[PDB]
């Protein structure tokens, strides 16, 4: 599934934000607008188990241009969080559930 990190319109979202997955199903999160921007998995808000730092970005790390992307495949069910770290409080923030 593709995931745009920011909306045509320029809005600070994930499009889709709330999307479900089947295991091994490669997520590609694509920059589109309003970026720098990041994934990162909450570490608190993941499946029990996983290593939250062998699906996310780092806080630090940045997609600067237009067009990178972060693809990650997850394989354990559950719900997951994520966010975008330099835009958290502008709610740019998802969900995907491995069902």
């Amino acid at each position: 599934i593709d995931v745009l990190l920011g909306a045509d319109d320029g809005s600070l979202a994930f499009v889709p934000s709330e999307f479900s997955i089947s295991p091994g199903e490669k997520i590609v999160f694509k920059n589109n607008a309003g970026f720098p921007h990041n994934i990162v998995f909450d570490e608190d808000s993941i499946p029990s188990g996983v290593d939250a730092s062998k699906i996310s970005m780092s806080e630090e790390d940045l997609l600067n241009a237009k067009g990178e992307t972060f693809e990650v495949a997850l394989s354990n069910k559950g719900e997951y969080s994520f966010y975008c770290s330099p835009h958290q409080g502008a709610g740019m923030v998802g969900k995907v559930t491995v069902n």
